[PDB]
């Protein structure tokens, strides 16, 4: 803060935590990780990962992440919790970080991690009832429908997981998807298919979310043969995917800081170069990313060697 | 094998180890890992790993590596213990997988995974007496030499670590490398100058390794002025980095297969497609590998979400 930072890191999920561990593990000095909230980013509210290699424990996304922020921590690393709002190179090729209330900071390196966030799913409703019984969070707001029905919309490994650990809760499921089969891990389909309290709806949509400012009363689904069902329901949970957060790459010109994707993601090579000196990106923001834990901390690593690299350059 | 594979695996470190949990997690029915020995790979042979984030004990190798087998196989991952000789494409797409001894494999997709093995340092006497009193793995060797002491070669993470292994066991280290300062991690550096028992000798060279039959008898070091200091000790541990190896890739016109980069690594983009449709590759084997177990693991999990959109595609 009195002194110019090395990196500043912004985001600290999985990605974010890494590049911290690895530039200051590395010998870095002055490395500040900007995250809102508290470290781990969006697992956090995943009820459970598996599939992340060297651990051996299933559990659920908060007991994962949280021997996270004291390793990776050891070396010095910093976590300001507060949000930022903007990036700038400056003409000397330094960079300033804007952050929310007017503050500022500056910056040899940047590293972007900012993660991803819960697409819409485009339903009459959804935004008018959101956090009034439509939601994108079931560890988060599971506990408010025990013993209730609920619906669930989606069908990727995170819906049909979500599904599965609203089961031990809610009397009741209604799992929705457009497609007829769904697009995830065969053991967690068959868990969804032998769970007696998980109702398939397929080939099938959300046509609306109805109810008043008690909540939502209920959900209409659209049926593959194009008409209504009406499910009588307290609560809507949607899984249907999730944008880039890059925001803070807009420039006052609305033009985006360096070069972007089709999709919104950062464009980078293989060395999480992005096409501006000094500003690196990894995990979900970055072009053609998986959306996995392991990759957005193999990604943080990478970026966190290039941005070290740079560093010694100078 | 009655049946062509799904997917070939070669090599069964944290890359082909994480391309196996992938693959098969996702629904994948057919997926070998063919790993010479048993799986871990290079990091096996570590004494200290600390960094991979998600995993906050620090432990050795062996033990980092264990629990990885029966989680990366859950999904019906199979290891097949043979060595693989050469990659081969078939004019109908498909892959032909020649094994040691004769043995063919056929595949839709290949991830090549196959790692690094240690570099020759280049010095008189080192291929004479290597594995009777020159070595690249401490953990293998330590053992022999307790109460004894023994020169280590190099200035890297890898150097610095192996000689503090050593240093519990052997009487003595003569730690050696090139230049004036080690390129490493200072919290490592700090412990090596820090510890009575390895003297560091920098600006330095081996300039030859000899004894006889029985073993090594010492090492000749020339020093920063050009002058040589005898080392009379019965063993060198040499850590000055490792090559790709990439030999399966050589057709019998002696070509690659696909595209390789100047040093040796496979041309890659990000999802890590190489140029030839249906072969991935990950790890140290890869365009631009930054040398890290958590990246072999992203890039093994990117590999084989690519292995599988490929698959679906035919
Ligand atoms: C429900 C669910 C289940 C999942 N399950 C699995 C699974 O089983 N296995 C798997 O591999 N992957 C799973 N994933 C995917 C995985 O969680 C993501 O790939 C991964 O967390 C992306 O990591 P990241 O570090 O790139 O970004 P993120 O996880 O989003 O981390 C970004 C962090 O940055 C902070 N941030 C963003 N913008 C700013 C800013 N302006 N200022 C300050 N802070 C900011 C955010 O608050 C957030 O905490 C799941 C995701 C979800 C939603
Ligand atoms: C001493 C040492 C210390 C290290 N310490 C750290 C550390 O602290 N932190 C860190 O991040 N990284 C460390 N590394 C680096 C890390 O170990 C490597 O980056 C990583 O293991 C590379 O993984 P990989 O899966 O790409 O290849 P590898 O680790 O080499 O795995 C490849 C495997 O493939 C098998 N194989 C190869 N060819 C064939 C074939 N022809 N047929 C059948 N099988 C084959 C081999 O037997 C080998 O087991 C260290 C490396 C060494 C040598």
């Amino acid at each position: 803060s009195n002194a110019m930072l090395d990196v500043a890191i912004i985001g600290g999920g999985p990605a974010g935590l890494s590049a911290g561990l690895y530039a200051t593990r590395g010998g870095l000095k002055n490395v500040v990780m900007f995250e809102k909230g508290m470290p781990g980013g969006q697992i956090t509210s995943s009820s459970e990962i598996e599939n992340y290699p060297g651990v051996a424990q299933v559990m659920d996304g908060i007991s994962f992440m949280a021997p996270w922020s004291e390793q990776c921590m050891r070396f010095g690393l910093k976590h300001e919790m507060v949000g930022v709002e903007q990036i700038l190179k400056n003409s000397d090729g330094s960079f300033t970080i804007k952050l929310e209330g007017g503050k500022t900071e500056l910056a040899k390196a940047v590293i972007v991690c900012t993660g991803s966030a819960p697409k819409k799913a485009g339903f009459k409703g959804e935004d008018e009832f959101f956090g009034k019984g439509v939601s994108t969070c079931a560890t988060c707001d599971g506990f408010f429908y025990k013993n209730k029905e609920v619906a669930v919309l989606g069908g990727g490994d995170t819906a049909l997981e979500e599904a599965l650990y609203l089961a031990n809760i809610c009397s009741k499921i209604y799992l929705i998807h457009r497609r007829d089969e769904f697009r995830a891990a065969p053991s967690t389909v068959e868990k969804v298919k032998k769970n007696e309290k998980i109702e398939l709806i397929t080939s099938a949509s959300v046509d609306e979310v109805y109810g008043d400012k008690m909540g939502v009363a209920g959900v209409k689904v659209k049926l593959k043969d194009g008409s209504i069902r009406d499910l009588n329901v307290p609560g809507i949970f949607t899984f249907v995917g999730l944008n880039v957060r890059n925001e803070i790459l807009k420039q006052d010109d609305s033009k985006f800081l360096c070069n972007m994707e089709e999709g919104g993601q950062v464009s980078v090579d293989l060395k999480m170069q992005t096409s501006v000196a000094g500003l690196f990106a990894a995990g979900d923001l970055r072009k053609d990313a998986p959306k996995q834990v392991i990759c957005a901390a193999g990604d943080g690593a990478v970026a966190a060697l290039s941005a070290m690299a740079y560093i010694e350059s100078l």
